[PDB]
Parts: C-alpha cells; structure tokens; sequence
C-alpha cells in the first residue's frame, strides 16, 4: 500500500509525510462552504490484492492557521460527514486493487461569523490530515501524514 499526490510527490510503503497544495475558491461568504476536495489530490493502491485487503481511515484531521482561526465545519470521508477538526477515527474504506483509487476526503469549511478580509493566507498551512492504513494479513498500521497548503488567498466578504 503506497500513496502519490497531483504535485508529484509519494509516501511509500510503510507510511510517512507528503505535501499537497490546493487551489481554493477565492472567496467565500458567511453561511457558505469553503470546499477543499483532497479527493483530486491524494491517490493510494494496494500493491497485493490477490491475497491482501487494505482498510483506511481518516485517524485524525487539524487545523491550521486560517482555517484553524477563521473557519469550522465537516470533514466528508466516504460519503458521511463527521466534525472538523476531527474528534474520532472514521470507519474504514477498502482498498482492493493495484490502480489508483482516490481518497476520497473533502473538508467544507464555513466562516466563523467574525470573518472578514483574507480569511486564508496563499501559501500557508491549512490542514494536517492523517490517513491510517492496516490490513487484513499482518499486523501492518502506518500512518500517510498530509500536510495540507493553500495555493492562494481566500477572502470571506464583508457584505
Ligand atoms: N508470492 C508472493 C507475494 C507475497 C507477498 C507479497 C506482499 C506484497 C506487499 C506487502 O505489503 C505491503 O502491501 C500490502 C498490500 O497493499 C499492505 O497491506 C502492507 O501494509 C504493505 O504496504 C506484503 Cl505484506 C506482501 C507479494 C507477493
């Protein structure tokens, strides 16, 4: 099981850190979400399904800067939705097949009411997001650590 991103960057087998930078729609009102699709993003395989069944959660997501001051709201993991920052582990999504197969993780984020102006900082840190792999084989549990940018700013309206 190993991983690859859309900036050309991986995490092998076993697990560690990548980068993944993202383009946000650049301006979001209050009382309107802020998506921030990981799915187009972060793409992962299971390097033996003939014998092996993969199983991925969502163990932990954070915060970070703007986001972490001036947003709250869901993480989307597999088609239910779950507070954001996270406050358990998801269920699992299976992973079956040596082609790559999205994670299929999105965050949307909505304007604390007290937003205005740039609300998220073009460059900064957003999210740190952690994927956590085991099997159905051996006793294999790795952590995929994403740490999540903004290509641009995000401006919250004042009207
Ligand atoms: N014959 C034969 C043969 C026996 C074992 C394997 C083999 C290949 C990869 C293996 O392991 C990797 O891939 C697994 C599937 O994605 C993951 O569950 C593991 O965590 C690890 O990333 C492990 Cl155990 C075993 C490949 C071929």
């Amino acid at each position: 099981f190993a991983c690859k991103t859309a900036n050309g960057t991986a995490i092998p087998i076993g697990g560690g850190s990548a980068n993944v930078y993202v383009n946000l729609a650049p301006v979001v009102n209050v009382g309107q979400n802020l998506v921030v699709d990981l799915s187009t993003q972060i793409f992962c395989h299971n390097d033996y399904p003939e014998t092996i069944t993969d199983y991925v959660t969502l163990q932990r997501g954070s915060a970070y800067g703007g986001v972490l001051s001036n947003f709250s709201g869901t993480v989307k993991y597999s088609g239910s939705s779950y507070p954001f920052p996270t406050t358990s582990e998801t269920p699992r999504v299976v992973y079956n097949s040596r082609t790559d197969k999205p994670w299929p993780v999105a965050l949307y984020l909505t304007p604390v009411s007290s937003a205005g102006g740039v609300a998220i900082k073009a460059g900064s840190l957003i999210a740190v997001l952690i994927l956590r792999q085991t099997n159905n084989y051996n006793s294999d549990d790795f952590q995929f650590v994403w740490n999540i940018y903004a290509n641009n700013d995000v401006v919250v309206p004042t009207g």
